[PDB]
This record gives structure tokens, sequence and C-alpha cells, in this order.
């Protein structure tokens, strides 16, 4: 009758104390008649109350997407624990549930390792600073990139991929102005991951 | 209740004449009651009559699959040509179809830069040589590593990823033993996309 998804965290959410880590309950599929869904959270089977429904809203098929966002505690979400999503209803014959948690097996750290641009692409306007990140497990990461302590945004990471000893391996690129990398200024490549001291590391990156 | 699924020549198979490339038209949970399947193919909007159609298959639960496969022409395809598989069945409301084409836009070349593993991994008992790919449109695209006109076979590559500029990147990773790279072997990075004369280019690295 009706298709349930769950989500887990942001990789940034769970690993610093300051952020807000949730689980996202996602029903698609809802029609007109039946109004409001009987949204029922548990952490170990075990139930727990600290929910909240965010109304609904309006989409191109007629039916309408009616989520729910359970905070959980940093600690528990990277302890390993389960995280129970049940729907209940009238329109249901039975009761629809969807379970999530972190990942299993011994964290692993992440290595880092920052690349300038190639002798070849010297010759272009804007070149192409790289950030290797490898041997990471489980997958959720963060990175950012910082030059003098202020955001630089101009850049894309891929998706963690799968490699062949079971870790994770991604690159993130950062793209800037061929004038700033020849000034010398210093770029920053910041991974977030649970196995690293304080979650947290940088590395540097400039014209040797 | 049946559900029609339209899969893509690969890659590799619409940019050499030597190979054959193919779209694919699946249907699963077709009806024991009712097992009866007919395949209509239209070539932008015009119907063709060469597609290979398989006998139904029964699967392990009460159901059948049943499978078309129309051979493309390289050109046709990479004319943006849009093919539409139609799926009709007796005890059915009406027919279900499905179109698949080259993703829209105007081609772009890649542009390819190897990058030799940082010092700071010059330590350790393996290293990674990274091959850059960017500026590329569409995102079909295929990459390997040799060295010795032999596959290097150590190597995993990131799903493209949508750049700031509409295009696409990607990097591909080769991992060799250190002691490789410290006698200078050359590693070569080959790539095949549509917008590259002869749909091929190679970029060579080794120790400076
Ligand atoms: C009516 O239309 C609506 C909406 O349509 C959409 O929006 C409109 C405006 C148009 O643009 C439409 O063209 C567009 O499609 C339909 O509702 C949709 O229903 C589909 C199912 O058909 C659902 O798709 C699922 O999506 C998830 C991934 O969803 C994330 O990423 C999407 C970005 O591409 C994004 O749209 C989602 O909102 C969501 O985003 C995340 O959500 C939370 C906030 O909620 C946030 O905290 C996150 O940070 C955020 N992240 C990101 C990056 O966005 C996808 O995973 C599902 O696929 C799984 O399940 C499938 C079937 O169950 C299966 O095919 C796959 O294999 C897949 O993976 C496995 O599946 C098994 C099988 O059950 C599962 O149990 C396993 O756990 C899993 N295994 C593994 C290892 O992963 C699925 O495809 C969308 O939720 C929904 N879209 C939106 C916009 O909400 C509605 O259905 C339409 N109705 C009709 C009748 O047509
Ligand atoms: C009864 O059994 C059958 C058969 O299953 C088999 O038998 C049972 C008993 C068990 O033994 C099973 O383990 C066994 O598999 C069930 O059949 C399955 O039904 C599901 C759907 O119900 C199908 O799901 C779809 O699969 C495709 C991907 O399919 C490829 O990869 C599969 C898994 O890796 C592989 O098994 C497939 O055969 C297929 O492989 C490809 O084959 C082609 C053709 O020859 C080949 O050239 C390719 O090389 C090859 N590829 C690979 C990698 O091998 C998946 O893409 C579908 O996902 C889309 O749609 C979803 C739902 O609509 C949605 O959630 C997704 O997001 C995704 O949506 C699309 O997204 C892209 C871009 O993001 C876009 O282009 C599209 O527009 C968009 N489409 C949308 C929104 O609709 C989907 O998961 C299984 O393939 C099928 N199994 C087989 C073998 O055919 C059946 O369900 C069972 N019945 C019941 C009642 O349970």
């Amino acid at each position: 009758p009706s298709c349930v998804f769950l989500f887990p965290p942001k990789p940034k959410d769970t690993l610093m104390i300051s952020r807000t880590p949730e689980v996202t309950c996602v029903v698609v599929d809802v029609s007109h008649e039946d109004p409001e869904v009987k949204f029922n959270w548990y952490v170990d089977g075990v139930e727990v109350h600290n929910a909240k429904t965010k109304p609904r809203e309006e989409q191109y098929n007629s039916t309408y997407r009616v989520v729910s966002v359970l905070t959980v505690l940093h600690q528990d979400w990277l302890n390993g624990k389960e995280y129970k999503c049940k729907v209940s209803n009238k329109a249901l014959p039975a009761p629809i549930e969807k379970t999530i948690s972190k990942a299993k097996g011994q964290p692993r750290e992440p290595q880092v390792y920052t690349l300038p641009p190639s002798r070849e692409e010297m010759t272009k306007n804007q070149v192409s600073l790289t950030c290797l990140v490898k041997g990471f497990y489980p997958s959720d990461i963060a990175v950012e990139w910082e030059s003098n302590g202020q955001p630089e945004n101009n850049y894309k990471t891929t998706p963690p991929v799968l490699d062949s000893d079971g870790s994770f391996f991604l690159y993130s690129k950062l793209t800037v102005d061929k004038s700033r990398w020849q000034q010398g200024n210093v770029f920053s490549c910041s991974v977030m991951h649970e196995a690293l001291h304080n979650h947290y590391t940088q590395k540097s990156l400039s014209l040797s």
C-alpha cells in the first residue's frame, strides 16, 4: 500500500558535539482521504518519544510527503544502536516498520594526502588542488577546504568508493585561480571521521 | 503488477565500431495465469522490426521475466536518437512504454592529467597513482591503466561527479608496489569518450 524510507544522520552531525544529528523517516504515496499517520520511534526495541513530525507538503502527483525526525545522541549512533521507525494508520492492513544503524566493524583511520596540479594543467586559467583520503571505515566522512581559516567553497568531493581491502577512498577537488596558486597561498584539506584523534585532521598544500 | 526496465548500451560499445551496442527491455513480475507478452520498438517514434525477443524465463517467485534486445547503430546513439520499448499484455489495463537516449547537451572533451603519489605516502609499502579526468559531457566514459602494454588490474575509479560548470569529472586510483614506482616503470591512463579524437587519449606517468 505505501513505501516507507529511513535515513541516517549526516557524517558531520555525529562527529561534533555542537551539531545535532537526526534520523529521518519519510512516507511518500499518501492519498487525500487518510490525513494523520502514527509515528512510533525505538532505540534497541526499547521505546523513546523524543520525536517531531514536520507537517506535510504539496506535490505534483496528488500524494503528500509526511516526515518524522528523531534527534539521537552522538555516542549512541557511533556505538551502533538500532533505530526503528514504525508508521501506523487505518488504510494499511498491518503496520509498516524500518530499521537503520551504523555499518558494523572495526573503525579505520583515514590517511589524507594532498596533490598539486599536474605540470600540463599549468597552461590553464583555473587549476585543480587534490586531496586523496584513503583507508577509512566506515564510509561516513566529511571533507572541506580552507585558506587562512576562511572557507574555500569552489570544490567537489567524490562519493566514497569501496577499495580492494574493504576500506573506502575518495578525492576532493578544489578549483582556484592559477594566480593564487603562483603567489604561494597555503590551501588546507580538512577531514572529519570517527577513527581520527578528536574526529579531525588537516593537511596543508603549497608550491614546494 | 508488471514493471518494465530499459538499459542503455555500455559506454565502450558505442565508441568502438568493433563492438555491438544494444539497448535492453526487461519485463518482470509477468503473471502465470496470463503470460502472453508483446514488444513494439520505436527509434525517434518510427517503429523498427529487427529486435531479438527471448522466450519467457520462470523465476523462483511464481512469475516470468521476458527480455527483448534491440541492436543500435553507433552513430544513431551518438546522434541522440530516442529508443522507445512498448510492452503489451492481454490481462493489463494499458501498455507500459519506456524511452531512453544519450543524455542531452553539447559534448565536451576530457582533459586528462596524471598525478604521482604524495611524498607523505612514499613511506608505505604501496603508493597511489592518480588519473584526473575533468571537463567531459556527457558522463558516459571508460577508464583503464596499463604498464608495458599489459592491463594493471589493481585500480578503482570514482563514479562521474557533476562539477560546477555543468561538466563531469572523476579520478582513477592505481595502487602499485612502491618498488616498481622507484625503479622508473611507466604507467598509462587511457580514456574513451565521444568528444576525444578517435574516441581515445592516453596520459603516461613516471618517476621524475
Ligand atoms: C510522487 O512523486 C514523489 C516525488 O517525486 C520526486 O520529486 C518530484 C518533485 C519530481 O522531481 C519527481 O520526478 C521525483 O521522483 C515520489 O516520492 C519518491 O518516491 C521514491 C520511490 O519511488 C523515493 O525514492 C527513494 O529515494 C531514496 C533516496 O532518497 C534521498 O535522495 C534523493 C535524491 O536523489 C532525495 O529525493 C530524497 O529526498 C532523499 O534525500 C535524503 O533525505 C533526508 C531528508 O528526508 C536527508 O536527511 C538526507 O540528507 C537526504 N539526502 C540526499 C542526498 O538527498 C532511495 O534510497 C530509495 O531507493 C532504495 O529503495 C528502492 C525501493 O525501496 C530501491 O529501488 C533501491 O535499491 C534503493 O536501495 C535499497 O532498497 C532496499 C529495498 O527496499 C532498501 O530496503 C535498502 O535499505 C536499500 N539498500 C541500500 C544498501 O541502500 C528510493 O529510490 C523518494 O523518497 C521520493 N522522492 C522524494 C523527492 O521525496 C512518489 O513516490 C510519487 N508517487 C508516484 C505514485 O509516482
Ligand atoms: C520476482 O523475482 C524477480 C527476479 O529476481 C530474481 O529472482 C528472485 C526469486 C531472487 O532469486 C532474486 O534475488 C533475483 O534477482 C524480481 O525481479 C527484479 O525486480 C526488481 C524490481 O522489482 C528489479 O529491480 C530493478 O533493477 C535495476 C538494475 O537491474 C540491473 O542490475 C540488477 C542488480 O544489480 C540485475 O539483477 C538486473 O538483471 C540488471 O542488470 C542489468 O541487466 C542489463 C540487461 O541485460 C545489462 O545490460 C546490465 O549490465 C545489467 N547491469 C548490471 C549492473 O548487472 C534497477 O536499475 C532498477 O532501479 C530503478 O528503478 C527503481 C524502481 O523503479 C528505483 O528505485 C531506482 O532509483 C532506479 O530508478 C531509475 O534511476 C535511473 C537514474 O538514477 C534512471 O535512468 C531511471 O529513469 C529511473 N527509473 C525509475 C524511477 O523508475 C530496479 O531495481 C530487478 O532488476 C529484477 N530482477 C531481475 C533479475 O530482472 C521481482 O521483483 C520478483 N517479484 C516480486 C513480487 O518480488
